């Protein structure tokens, strides 16, 4: 879609917007099953061999269940608990007849619903039957003939259909049973796929899901679970996308500074609601480590968990900081350094001090010398920003910016009474401090 | 055993206890070997292929050695050097004959003590003889028919033998020689429980170790160290549990604020001592960031080097903030957002503003809305918890909680001489500055 | 070489000297490429198994390209797009003609550049030419004898060739499209010594990368591209490593407090510019997270893009912090809690309080307990330090340590007006405001 820019040079901040949403809201927890069985010359030694991996590999994941599956203003974030939802289902599959009630569900087809003795309604997919193949073909060779007659095409197709479940273990061993996201060999593309289709959501997240299953992978979680009765069951966990194709901006700011030349006589300013925002029923879903979330093409995945739930008017602040209805958060500090942030279109630079702070084009060099101060540059017609000694390119992507011409608030502060060093405040907490400060004087 | 957890009103803080200790204090050092060997039709040419495969994973690890191994109150930490005692032991191997003292230790045997120069008396293992399969399979085949006599099932074979050094070499290839957790290529699952009841530890420890095999790699380090003489050879440090069995509580914690209604003149208040916390040798060890411990049913994994020592008074936070014995660490500001924070067997609500927030269970939806302040709900017969647009899953086990009701602290304070935005702070340093304001007015 | 560390008791901290520089300063983009194949017995099946693991792995990677790619003192960094300049090759290629150029480019050889349409010169790989494998015999064997004639030989062999797109496969799948460290499977060892020695750079960045493989996969990135016309496609971004060879120190600090009886009335400071400097171009780059720096022997490997560029004068706060062309960054508290930093060559420990902290031998146990205040022992002769219920290990690595005596600048401050609670500050900032303090009183 249509993506488009704002710099706002009074604060030193710019917008970038067109995007849409796709927050995690909730979780699907699924049940996926593993069937086991309970148990010379060249080709059945290494059927021997690839059935003590198998052993071993049951025994692993039987030692790694003795307990209890666990696992700027970013620092406001509530605390959650992310696998609190599998391991529930998973606490209920450890009941007893819970784990017969699916291996008989799953007797004549692969996937099943099944509602457990505690209401919960849960998709179960049996990916694998060991059980099967052991018991119909490797069982005959090792018991009729004493070890005798085997062929070499089983032992390639015994090691092809062992590997998952030897790959599965290791992932739980490194892992300690929960792993994200969830591997292939956890959920192939095609089980994963039919799970999505099964899943009881809307037509909406179905297509939202299939078209972006290496995103779902990634909000994912494989929780280990139990192994009983000649059953290994893992519980998947996976997002639901409650809120879809609401709009989407990022918000990217610097420092704002002045630019004497004495010195340590500067004073500066951030914005510190840098983040991704996201309307939300009726509010909006800010998240201040913009890094929780991942874009794809115009689409924005996001997970409410690393979110504050704020007031619509926070989107004041980018038009009038001074407005009066929201308070906008900034911090103070005199430490004037230079550096660039990359946005979505173009590219911010704070350049104060003795800093080279330039903008290029890939076949012509440099096209633009910032002087001291905060600016803006576009990405049509500029590949790189140069600050000091660190390059950055910028995004190539289509989108035109706007440059929103206006005085730089810092002005308005006299530094004599301008309080320095303050990070979780706001425009009229440092209003406050001043007036107090020129109170007493 | 029993968890139980309290939730303090008064402070915006909960606690759980009921956990024992597992504190890593230590490293043992061992000294993991793999023996090398040193160096048509359609099945010679994959054992050629497969050949090539060695020889380059060989050349692939002397490259990688050219270079000798490196790798809220978070912040009062110090900053250990991990993987020092085992880099101390892979410097004393490449000094002469000190390899070929292992080499001659293992002659006879896969596991053996060897002190070594210097004194340190390490455990050693030879976990694959490629040397021997080469030299007495392979190495027939390629010099005595001249490529010309083969079966498949030694093709078979060798890939598997050979896809071990394989796999070791990709992961240190992807990690510069430093591997953490421990994979099972480094030291399956049998080759690490042998490695630990040969250990010169408790039975306690071996116990210990033994049940929780997956923790234990994930606080291992596998560190690359020196092919020579026809030996590869790595030192694989693992965590040595010099704590156990002691009482540790998790602190949480949650933004404390007054509810006015003209926003922007409530002042808020948060106890930073949230973490993890054991009884440790007299004091208390305190984990500032508790996603650095392990929790495995209530026993709890934690890194000394990631701890504060503090006196065991610090304890007394929990049940009276204003203790004249610690003086209990807070921070204060004016940022009054919406949040909770899931405990061990409940939740804290931070409700303020307009925000919804709510608590419902599976089956009845809400059951409880919560007015704005500071609140807590157990786990029994609740589900999730919900703040503004986030939905929290609580975790559902056992275990009893008990609300201590209490008034909250931030209402004994003047909002006119309120220092916000103070982080590294204390009760005793805001009554100070309280005071200090006090005095100038 | 020669590494030597200076303690500066003043101060409490120490600096590391004797390394030299390996800065990422810009990317060179390459395009891997990977031509594909456009499509009863035991051995016919399991070819036809084989097959279709093939078929779904294109498939899966044509469905993960539905959308474009993406993904103390260290708040004071600005914010890049690391993988803005191999993404915008990848779009480049999207144009028509543009994969077909490639195509054309390599079909008598695997190596060559190419100018693309937007005029970039980039260097061209094809890594694996599954197209003839497949097409010349497979395509035999499933057409001519109607899935009759096969050998289990070329079962093997078409296994292992389809392995490797089997594995880069997956790891775009559980990473979204771009991965980084660069794998052995997007990039085998030798593949890239060859795409080093082909690359156009200098003799010294071409040995330099050719003897450190391992960190130039680290700082690499593979971004998966486009499927088009039988030919995948994708980015691997390589560091260009535009500073080598210029001096580096490393500034290791620590918390300075008084050590009066009373507690709560102590006052600490501590220097906040710790990490990794490097001269660079006339100024000096700043790497406050010393963790985004990778050392090998006496090689410092850091990433311009996690530096701020500082005027060379910021060394004198290391011999004098009251020098008057640098403004020295410290940070206020009143939280004398104890703790160690390992340094390279040594160990600075901040005791207080009831801690006990001391330096011990591996043979001979305690050899020196400290008393409280900010003190420095060297690693020649100590092996371990423990401070409250923490053992650090020293690193054992050569190199002398020099002992700089003078008295702690906390000792030069009036408790009873210094400014606690005080994170980006400096030596002047906190002198201005004991100034006003001292005025008002
Ligand atoms: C991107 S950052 O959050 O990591 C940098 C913050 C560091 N910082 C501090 C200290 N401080 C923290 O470290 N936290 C964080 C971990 C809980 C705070 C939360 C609320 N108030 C102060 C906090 C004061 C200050 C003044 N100016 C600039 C930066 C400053
Ligand atoms: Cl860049
Ligand atoms: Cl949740
Ligand atoms: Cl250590």
């Amino acid at each position: 879609q249509n993506i488009t820019e704002e710099f706002y040079q009074s604060t030193c901040s710019a917008v970038s917007k067109g995007y849409l949403s796709a927050l995690r809201t909730g979780w699907y927890t699924s049940v996926i099953t593993i069937e086991l069985s309970n148990i010379t010359d060249a080709k059945v030694k290494l059927i021997k061999q690839e059935l003590d991996k198998y052993k071993n590999a049951v025994t692993e994941l039987q030692l790694l269940m003795q307990s209890t599956p666990a696992t700027f203003l970013g620092f406001l974030l509530g605390v959650g608990s992310a696998i609190a939802s599998g391991v529930a289902v998973c606490k209920v599959l450890h009941l007893e007849g819970e784990v017969n009630k699916i291996k008989s569900a799953l007797l004549s087809t692969n996937k099943a619903v099944v509602s457990l003795s505690n209401g919960v309604s849960v998709l179960t997919f049996k990916v694998l039957d060991l059980k099967n193949y052991i018991d119909k073909q490797l069982l005959p060779i090792l018991n009729k003939q004493s070890c005798s007659i085997s062929n070499i095409e089983t032992v390639i197709e015994f090691q092809q259909k062992n590997n998952r479940l030897l790959e599965i273990t290791r992932e739980f061993s490194v892992n300690a049973g929960v792993t994200t996201p969830v591997s292939t060999y956890m959920l192939t593309n095609s089980e994963l796929l039919s799970l999505i289709n099964d899943m009881p959501i809307t037509n909406d997240q179905k297509k939202l899901m299939s078209n972006n299953v290496q995103i779902v992978r990634q909000q994912s979680y494989s929780i280990m679970c139990i192994i009983k009765e000649e059953v290994l069951a893992y519980v998947v966990q996976l997002p639901l996308y409650g809120v879809i194709d609401t709009p989407c901006w990022k918000l990217h700011t610097s420092p704002l500074c002045t630019t004497n030349t004495k010195e340590g006589s500067n004073i500066c300013l951030t914005r510190t609601d840098r983040g991704w925002y996201c309307d939300n029923a009726g509010s909006v879903s800010f998240f201040p480590q913009a890094e929780t979330c991942k874009v794809q093409s115009n689409r924005v995945f996001c997970d409410t968990m690393n979110s504050l739930t704020l007031p619509s008017e926070v989107n004041l602040c980018n038009v009038d900081i001074f407005n009066p209805k929201y308070d906008c958060k900034i911090m103070t500090s005199k430490t004037d350094v230079s550096s660039s942030v990359i946005t979505s279109l173009g590219a911010i630079v704070s350049c104060y001090g003795k800093t080279k702070c330039t903008a290029s084009n890939k076949n012509r060099g440099i096209i633009k010398t910032f002087s001291n101060g905060c600016d803006y540059v576009s990405n049509k017609g500029v590949d790189t920003v140069s600050v000091g000694n660190t390059l950055y390119y910028v995004n190539k992507q289509e989108g035109k910016s706007l440059y929103v011409k206006g005085e730089p608030i810092i002005n308005f502060y006299d530094p004599l009474v301008f309080p320095s060093d303050e990070f979780d405040a706001s425009i009229s907490q440092v209003n406050e401090k001043i007036n107090q400060s020129l109170a007493f004087i």
